[PDB]
C-alpha cells in the first residue's frame, strides 16, 4: 500500500524544524521504555512536543511523555526522540518511521537506536545490555515492512541489503569504550527479534524464538533501523534486557511491563552513562575530522 | 488499525442479549468444524442467530447453521457459539473476537474453545484429543493480533502475558476426568499453532510447524483465546485432531475439508460426553463454591 | 478482506484477450528478473502491454517492459507474462495474481513459474538453476494469503491441499531432459521459500531460513503457484538462483539487485533452451494426445 507521506511531506517537516531551531542535528537518538532518561543530559536542550511540526504523528494516550528534544550532548549535537512509535499501537509502518525519514533530511549521519528488550538466552541476567549485532524481523517474512511500496529513488535503492546493518567500528568504539569506564558486568552482543503484538510471549513461542537464533525479543528498532539504513544513515544501537521465561514444565512468573521498572532503575542511569561517553566516538565530518 | 467496535458498542450488544433471555451465562463454548453437536445436549436451549444480535458479524456463506444458542448444560449454564469466526474469511481479527467479548460483559468466567485441528505428532492418531496446553500464533509475529490498537483500560492491560493462557487445574480436572469415564485411548497434550491461510499445509511447510515445537496445526482458536485472557477469562480447550502429511520423498494423499467427517464421526460424540462431564469440574461462584 | 475483483470481472478480461487474439493459449510461461528474454523466443508473437487489457493492473515504475506476449513455443502455444507483480510493490495479493486466474478463463491447462532466487544452500553455485520441488510461503502463515475472503465455488475448493503443488511426471520430465542435452552442471531440485520485503536478507535472517529447510529464498511466485493449484492448473517451475550469505562471524560481500545480471547473463540463455526444449514434454490434449 502507498506510503501516504509524499516525499514533499519530509521535505516540509525538515525545513520546518531546520527553521524552528538553530542547530544542526549530526546524531539522533531514540529512546525506548524507560530511558527517556537520556534527555535531561542534554546541555543545550529544545524540546518540541510531537504535537507542532507538522506531519509528525502524534504520541497516543501512554504517559504521553513524547517529544523531540534537540541539544548538544558530549561534544557531538544530536536529537533525542523521546517515546517512539510500535506497531501494537495501530500504526502503519511508514507512521512509526517518519521520524527516522526527517532526521536523514535535517544532515543527520548517525542514528543510534536503543530500546527495552527481552532476553532469551540463559548467559544474561536481567539489567544488562546488549549490543544489537544483527535482527530477525518476523513481521518483514509477512509483508510488513516499511518499504513496501514504490521507491523514492532520492532516499535509496529498491533492494537495499540489510547484511550488514548495524556498523562495526561503531560496535568495537563501544565495546571498547566499556572496558574504559572499569565495569563491572560486561556490555553483551547477540541478535535480536522484532515480535509485533502487543501481548506478551507464550512459553511455546519463547522456544521457537530461542530456536530460531535470537538472543533478546522485542516490538520494535527494525523498521527505524531498516529505514536507516536504506538511507544509508549509520545505525547501531543496544537493547536493555529485562526478563523471560523458557519453562512450562511448570514455572509462575509472567513479567509484566510494570516493569518499565527495570529500566526504571540503574538500567537507565548505566545506559546514559555509555551512550554520553559514545558520543565521543562517533566520527564526526566537518572537512575530515 | 483501530478497532472499529466501541466500547458502547460491546456494552449494546451484551445489554439487549442480557435483555432478550433470562440465562445469565457462566461458561461459554466454542464449537468448530463438526462439533455442533454439543448444541443438541443443551437442556433449556435458546437460540439466537449471529442476525439478530445488534452488532454481531453476521456468518458468511457455508452450510450457515452458525447461530447462538442459550441453555444450561449439565449444572452449569452456558452459551454456545456454534460455528465461529476465521482469518481466511476476511474478518478483522476484531471481528472474529466480537463474541469473546460480549461474553465478558454478560457475566462469563471460564472460555473453553474446541477446534478441529491438524495433527503434526506421529503417536497422535486420527480421532484422538489433544488437550491444548499452549500456542504458537504466528500471525501475531506479524502485526496481526487482535489487540493491536490502543486499548480499552476497562478490559485489560496493554501488555497482557499469555505465558499462562491455558489453566491449569482445569487441565488436571480434564485429564483426570478421561480417567474416571473408563475410556480405552488417552485424552492428549501438546501444544497449537495457528496458521491463517484457507489452503493447507505443503509438505515443506509442515517441517517448519513440527520442527518450531508445534503438535497440531489449524486456523482459529488463538485470536479468542488471546482476548480471552486480556479480560482475565479462564481459558482452556481441547482439539480434535484429523489427520497429517510429512513425507515428500514421496507419498499420495492430501488432505481434504470433505474430512469434517473425522469430526463429523465419533470424534463428536466422544468430544460431547467428554466437555458435559467436564462441566461439573468447572469452579461455580455463587457465593463461594 | 474481499478480492475487489469480481468474477465477472476475470470473464470479462478472459473474453475480450480472448477476442483480440486469434491464440487459444495452452501454457502459460511467467517469467521474472532477467527472463523476458525467453519472449523473443517466440515464434508467431502477439504483444499485448498490460495497459490495453481492460482490468489487468498496470505495472509500476521499473524498466517499465511489463507487457503479455501471445505466441507458439516449440509446438506448443503459450502466453509469456513478461515482468510479473510482487508483494513489495504495493499490490493486494489479489492483484499480482490476477494474471494467473484470466489464463484458467483462457483455457490454459500449465502453469510453468520461473523466478531468480537466493541460494541458502552451499551446494548451489551462482548461476545454477534449481527444480522447484517445494514451498514454505511465510506470508500465508499470517493471513497474507491470495485465497484470503469468500470463495468462487466456479475456481476451487475452500480449502485446496498444497502437498502436491508442484507436478511429479512434469519434474521427472524435465530432470530428464537436463541429461538429454549433455549440460554440464546438472539442474537441482529444493524448497523455496517466499520472503515478502523489498529490502534483502539479515545474516541473522538467512539462518531460519536455512534452519526452517528452506534452498533458495525469493519474493514471489508462491501467490501465483497457490492460485493455480486452486485451479486445477498444472504448475511445476524453474528458480535461477544468483548469490547469499551466511557469516556475520565476518564477511564484506552484501548483495545487490544491480546483480540482475546473474540473470543477464548465460542464465538467460540456459534456462531458455531449457523451457523451450520442455515444451515438447507438456502433455497436450486435443482429443488424448
Ligand atoms: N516482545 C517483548 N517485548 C518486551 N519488552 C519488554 N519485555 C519484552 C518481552 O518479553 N517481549
Ligand atoms: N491449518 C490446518 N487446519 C486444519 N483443519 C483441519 N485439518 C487442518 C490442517 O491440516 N491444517
Ligand atoms: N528474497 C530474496 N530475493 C532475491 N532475489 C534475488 N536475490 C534474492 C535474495 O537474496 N533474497
Amino acid at each position: 500500500m502507498e506510503n501516504g507521506y509524499t516525499y514533499e511531506d519530509y521535505k516540509n517537516t525538515a525545513e520546518w524544524l531546520l527553521s524552528h531551531t538553530k542547530h544542526r542535528p549530526q546524531v539522533a537518538i531514540i529512546c525506548g521504555s524507560g530511558l527517556g532518561g537520556l534527555t535531561d543530559k542534554l546541555t543545550q536542550a529544545q524540546i518540541f512536543d510531537y504535537s507542532e511540526i507538522p506531519n509528525f504523528p502524534r504520541s497516543t494516550v501512554p504517559g504521553h511523555a513524547g517529544r523531540l528534544v534537540f541539544g548538544f550532548l558530549n561534544g557531538r549535537a544530536c536529537v533525542m526522540m523521546q517515546g517512539r512509535f510500535h506497531m501494537y499501537e495501530g500504526y502503519p509502518l511508514w507512521k512509526v518511521t517518519f521520524p527516522v525519514r526527517v532526521f536523514h533530511l535535517l544532515g543527520v549521519d548517525t542514528l543510534v537506536v536503543t530500546n527495552a528488550a527481552g532476553g532469551l538466552n540463559p548467559k544474561f541476567e536481567v539489567g544488562d545490555i546488549m549490543l544489537i549485532r544483527d535482527h530477525i524481523n518476523l513481521p518483514g517474512f509477512s509483508g510488513q515492512n516499511p518499504l513496501r511500496g514504490p521507491n523514492d529513488e532520492r532516499f535509496g535503492d529498491r533492494f537495499p541489503a540489510m547484511s550488514d546493518a548495524y556498523d562495526r567500528t561503531m560496535r568495537q568504539r563501544a565495546l571498547s569504550t566499556w572496558k574504559q569506564m572499569g565495569e563491572q558486568r560486561e556490555l553483551q552482543e547477540g541478535t535480536y527479534v522484532m515480535v509485533a503484538g502487543p501481548s506478551f510471549e507464550t512459553v511455546a513461542e519463547c522456544r521457537v524464538l530461542q530456536k530460531l537464533g535470537a538472543d533478546a525479543v522485542g516490538m520494535s528498532t527494525v523498521p527505524e533501523v531498516i529505514v536507516a539504513r536504506h538511507c544509508g544513515l549509520r545505525v547501531f544501537g543496544f537493547s536493555l534486557i529485562t526478563n523471560k521465561v523458557i519453562m512450562d514444565y511448570e514455572s509462575l512468573e509472567k513479567a509484566n511491563h510494570e516493569e518499565v521498572l527495570a529500566a526504571g532503575k540503574q538500567a537507565a542511569q548505566k545506559l546514559e552513562q555509555f551512550v554520553s561517553i559514545l558520543m565521543a566516538s562517533i566520527p564526526l565530518p566537518d572537512k575530515a575530522s
